[PDB]
Formats: structure tokens, sequence, C-alpha cells
């Protein structure tokens, strides 16, 4: 099988090369990014267009690496919608990413099928376009393929693919999933299906985050479990109370915010009061971490303002308002505010 | 100052001292925990009384101890509910701490203050004694005094004492929380002021989670913000989705589903792109956390299933359910969907 894909994004070159300097620190060569994709896409046979508004995005050298791969460069989304069975959208963080695929929804192929990469969770973008899903397209999936670092670098092994949800939702059909994860393949990449609630907090750059906040947890359980023997129950709620509550805080109040409510000198005393083991070198990382805070961030705390923040329970909640107003009405009320805060 | 104070629970002498081994792990000398509050709290002049139903939860050397620091040692807690101002649970985890609190609530005198320490968050508290508070018992206030380590230990310097939530809910009086305050600053410890609705993500054993997820928050916004240059509401947008899955998962499917659902395997490589520079100790210490788990822990996580989990921007939908049902209606969902998982 050999597909037409279309790659929306040639990726910023200067980050790859001056930002980053992957060249010298992960390895490969430029192109890296969005315009890589599509080389390694027509290099395993496929039909690729790839639409990029800004010329001056890379060298006339770079783009020659994309010409010679047999990519067909276009300048208006509308043509690459129009061409293919998937479209892979290497878009900038935020309108941009929104704005791309409203555009080319109405024109893409029946039964195309419309992958977000770095840039945005699969099911906010599902939600950005519910409405003509819904009525218009309801032929269009929706999907991901996010790299597990950025293509062009030797790291680059694979793509996770973003499945079924972990409450049942099919955003694409088992089909469209299907080839999402053969164009993957097809690359010489292990591809991956993951639920796609949980899909970009393992593949995107916050997965430092995840990694790290993972280990803290594991920490905690270990240490808990093992040596202070605290119930299985008492640890896992102040695990969800911990994760539950940072979230909000900054939902609400900004990173800055979020640290001026827990205060890191507090929290480095009380923290200190857990260290029992030697083995805990997650623990013994974030206490000199939190103690050399950098200069500017300490003053931009101080200034924070902390906004009113609701402790809830977010899941019991979530099946609360549906006894309360019914299943239509409770995803209603999701739907329009994770919207709000991942779309506006 | 004369306050009446009562303090239930003595503390798990075993587990300090002979689990734990306090003495020569941290310092100082048994009784510790509630026991060792209450003698601080009777040298500090207080008129003191302990709730302690079980006299064999210590050896009778150390209730002497207790007795010559002139506390006055009762079985009922009844008893001690009709002699306190302000009442403190040292008590133990789950069903104890709100059977406690159930108890003395109609027998506490005029005007009293119970709080919470290391077991319960005050607000979960609150909302599991709402139903006498919001009626019989209108002028019983909700703290904490929380010791964010182990009384008796040399790293117990301070408490944390809940005051007004972020959201402005008012748990307590001024008068009441300047009554916790007191008697943490009369018995030679600094009191910090926190609120409410944030304490005990401070200072409970979960501050260990705190720590290193902020470090983790950190981390990224540092990497984000200086090398990358993303914008700072996609970096915080990547932050509250991944804190907020990972609290979800672990609510709907415990520590080991919520492992199962993010795939340490998938995870360390995703994060490993991300190890840009030599500051990041807290992503070193992850990864070789994650890639060198137990073997149990792994099993177990295998066997483990994924239950359904919704996306949600939580103070976000918070504000949907608000102005959907009205402020009264969305507190009692709020409240009734938090007992459900943190008491009940
Ligand atoms: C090294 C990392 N390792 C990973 N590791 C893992 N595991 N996963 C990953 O995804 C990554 N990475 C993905 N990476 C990654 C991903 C996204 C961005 C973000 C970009 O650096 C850009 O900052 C955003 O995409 C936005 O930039 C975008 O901003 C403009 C849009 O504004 P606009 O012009 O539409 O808005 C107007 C409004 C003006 C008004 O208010 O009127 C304007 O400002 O003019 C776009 O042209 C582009 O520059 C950076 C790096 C890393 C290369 C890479
Ligand atoms: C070293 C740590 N550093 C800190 N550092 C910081 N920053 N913050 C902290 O809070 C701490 N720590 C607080 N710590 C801490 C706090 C709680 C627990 C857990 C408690 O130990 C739990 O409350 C017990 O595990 C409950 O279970 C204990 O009680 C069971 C009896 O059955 P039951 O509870 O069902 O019986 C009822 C009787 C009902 C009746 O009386 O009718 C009851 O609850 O009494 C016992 O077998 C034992 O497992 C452990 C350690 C650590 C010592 C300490």
């Amino acid at each position: 099988d050999n597909m037409k894909v279309s790659v929306y994004g040639a990726g910023n070159q200067n980050l790859y090369i001056n930002k980053l300097n992957l060249p010298e620190k992960f390895g490969g060569e430029p192109p890296y990014g969005g315009s890589r994709m599509a080389i390694e896409f027509a290099e395993a046979g496929h039909d690729v267009v790839l639409a990029e508004p800004n010329k001056n995005i890379m060298s006339d050298d770079l783009w020659k690496k994309v010409e010679d791969a047999g990519v067909k460069v276009v300048s208006d989304d509308v043509e690459a919608a129009k061409h293919g069975e998937i479209h892979v959208l290497f878009t900038p963080f935020g309108k941009a990413t929104f704005r791309i695929a409203k555009t080319i929804i109405e024109h893409v192929p029946e039964n195309a099928v419309i992958c977000n990469t770095c840039t945005v969770s699969p099911v906010v973008l599902y939600y950005s376009l519910e409405p003509i899903l819904r009525t218009k397209r309801k032929d269009v999936g929706i999907s991901s393929m996010h790299p597990a670092a950025v293509p062009g670098t030797p790291q680059h092994g694979h793509y996770v693919i973003g499945g079924k949800t972990t409450d049942g939702k099919e955003l694409a059909t088992e089909e469209q999933i299907k080839k999402a994860v053969e164009l993957a393949k097809s690359a010489g990449k292990e591809a991956y299906v993951v639920p796609a609630d949980v899909s970009s907090v393992v593949a995107d750059m916050g997965s430092l985050v995840t990694a790290v906040a993972l280990s803290g947890v594991l920490d905690y359980y270990t240490v808990g479990r093992k040596i202070i023997n605290a119930p299985k129950k008492m640890i896992e709620q102040q695990v969800i109370m911990t994760l539950q509550t940072m979230a909000s805080l900054v939902e609400t109040s900004g990173i800055e915010g979020m640290v001026k409510a827990l205060n890191p000198e507090l929290l480095i005393r009380s923290a200190s009061s857990m260290k029992l083991l030697d083995r805990q070198k997650d623990l013994d990382a974030a206490l000199e971490i939190l103690q050399n805070l950098d200069e500017t961030l300490k003053a931009e705390v101080e200034k924070a303002e902390i906004k009113p923040t609701t402790l809830v329970a977010a899941q019991s909640l979530v099946k609360e308002i549906k006894t309360l107003i019914g299943g239509a009405a409770a995803e209603g009320a999701i739907k329009r505010s994770a919207r709000k805060l991942f779309e506006h």
C-alpha cells in the first residue's frame, strides 16, 4: 500500500538548528520536524504534499532535500486538504493549528483522517471540530501522530497514535487508526496506539513533567507502603489531592501563582521529613532545585496573585454532574469548559 | 494564655519507636506524635486533655512522661469534647478520624475549633461535618494544625494552619484561627497560615509528591521559556493536562492503573528527548527510577485495569457548573462528590 499524505508545517528550522542545536547534541541533519516527516513518508513510497505558507522558514539548500525526496510543496492549505487521505498537523501552537484544521475539514476527501502532532491533544482537536464532525462530516476521523522525539534525530524511533479513549469514545474508526499506524510503520518506526485522552501526556514535551511527577508518586508509594506501612487508600488520596490541587492552581493562577500558593520554603521543610532512604534521588533532586530557584522567577512569584481555586474530586464530580443534569448536558458542560481552557 | 486544649490520639509509639526507629534515624526521644503535642502544649501552660481509648498504645514509662507534663489522660472522647476550646485530631486514618469528629461535634463547647493533623484535609473534614455545621453548630470552626514532621523529632519546627480557602470560604473564624496560631507559637513552633484547600498538600506525607512534581514543572517551565521559547500558555496548558490526567487516572484506576495507562517505557523514551541540559537532575533521577521499577510492581501494573476516565478542565468545569445549575447547587455537587472520594 502507498497512500496520499498531506503534512502541514515544515517546522521551525532555526529552532532545531540554532536553538536546540540538534545536529550536534542529538544527531541527524536538517531539515527536522514536519518537513522531515514528509521526506520519510515519501521515501516510504507515499504520495506526499507539504503545505508551508512561509518559504523563508528554511534555506533553499534545505528545501532542496525536501524536493529531492519527491515531496510536493504547496503554500495553500486547501490544496493539501484535497490531496491527502491522511493529514498531519505539524502546525504552530494555538490558533494556527485550530485554524488550519477548521480550514481543511470541509475540503478533505471522504473518510480522511486528521492527526495532530506535538501541538494539541486529539480530544481537544476533536472538540474544536465537533460541530462539523457531528453534522456535515461524520466521515472524518481525528487521531494523532506524536513523534517520540524530533523527527530527523536518531532518537525518534516511534509514534504514539491516539486511539479510542479510556471512556470508550471513538474519535476515528478502527480503519482510520490502522491507516495512521501503517503510515508510522511504513517509515521504519514503531507505532503504538494509546487512548487519545492520554496520548499527548506521554508523548508531548510535557512528558518531562509526566515522568518526573510519576517518579515522585512511585517514590511516595514505595516509601508509604514498604517503610511507613501507610494504607494504600491514604497514599492514593494524597496523590490525587496533590496532583489535582497543583493542576487547578496552575489553571487559575499560572505557574507563578501556583508556586506562590504552595510556598517552596515551606515545602522544602515538610518534604525533608519524607527522607527515609538515600535511594530517593528524586526527592534529593527536588529539594536542591527548590532551594535554588532562578532569581527572576522568585520575583515574579512574589508579584503573583493566587486566584480563587476550588478543591474537587474531579472524576467523582463528573459522575455527580451526570446524575444531576443527565449525560448529554454533562458532556456539553465538559466539552465547553475544556474548549475554554485548551482552545479559546 | 491558659487555653483549654483537647488532643485525640496518643500516636502509634510502636510505629515511631520500634518500626521506624525515629530515635536513631531522626532523633529526639519518645513519645512522639499526638502525645508529644499534648506534652508540649501542657508545658507551655495550657490546660490539656489527651483522649486515648487504648492504654496499650505505649509503655507505662512513656505514659509517665505524658502524665508528668501535666496532661490529663482520658479514655472517653466525649469527656475531652466537653473540655477543649480547641480540638486536635491526631487520629488514625479513615473512619476513625471522621468517627471521632462526628462523636465530639455535638459535645464541644460554644465557639470551639476542631483541627486535623496528618490524616485528613480540613476542607474534607468540614464537608463530613457540614450537615451539623450548617444547622446546629454554626459556631464551630474547622481548621488544622499539621506538624509537617513527626512531633518530637528535631525536624518538627512548625505547624501549617489551614485558613480561609483560596476561593474565599471561611471554615473557621479569625478568632479560632488565631487560637490555633497561638497554640503553635506558645509551644516554640512557627506557625504558617495557609489557605485550607492547599494546607494538606504542603504538609502531609504527600508533600514528597508535591516537591518532586513541582521541580518537574519548574524544569519544564525553564526549558520551555528559555531554550525553546514556547508560549507560556502552551507550557501551562501541558502542565495542567499532565497533572490533571494523572490525578484522574489514579482516581478511577488506582496508582497501578495510572501507571499502565501512561506506559513507563514510552514515557522514558519521550522524556529522554527533553534532556537538553545538565541542569536537569530531576529528569535524571526520574529516568533511573522509572527504568528500574520493582518487578512485583511491574507485574501488578500489567494486571491492572484502566477504568473509564474523562478528560476535564477542572476549574473551568467548576465555573461551568456554577453558571449551569447555580452556586448553591454546584457547591452541593462539589461537596457530595468530594466526600464520596475522600471520606467514603
Ligand atoms: C526538543 C523537544 N523534545 C520533545 N520531546 C517530546 N517527548 N515531545 C515533543 O513534542 C518534543 N518536542 C516538540 N518541540 C516543540 C514543540 C512546539 C514548540 C512551539 C514553537 O516553538 C512555537 O513557539 C509555537 O508553535 C508557536 O509559534 C507560533 O507563533 C505564531 C502564531 O502566532 P500568530 O502570528 O498567529 O498570532 C498573532 C496574534 C497577534 C495579536 O494579538 O494581534 C501574532 O502574535 O502576530 C506562529 O507563526 C509560530 O511562530 C516548540 C518546540 C521541541 C522541538 C521538541
Ligand atoms: C515519617 C513521616 N514524616 C512526615 N512528613 C511530613 N511532611 N508530613 C507527615 O505527615 C509525616 N508523617 C506522618 N506519618 C504517618 C501518618 C499516618 C500514617 C498512617 C497511620 O499509621 C494510619 O492511621 C494507620 O496505618 C491506620 O491503621 C492502624 O490502625 C489499625 C487498626 O484498625 P482500625 O483503624 O480499623 O481500628 C479502629 C478502631 C475503631 C474503634 O475504636 O471502635 C481505629 O481506627 O482505631 C492498626 O492495625 C494500624 O494499621 C503513618 C505515618 C509519618 C510517621 C510521618
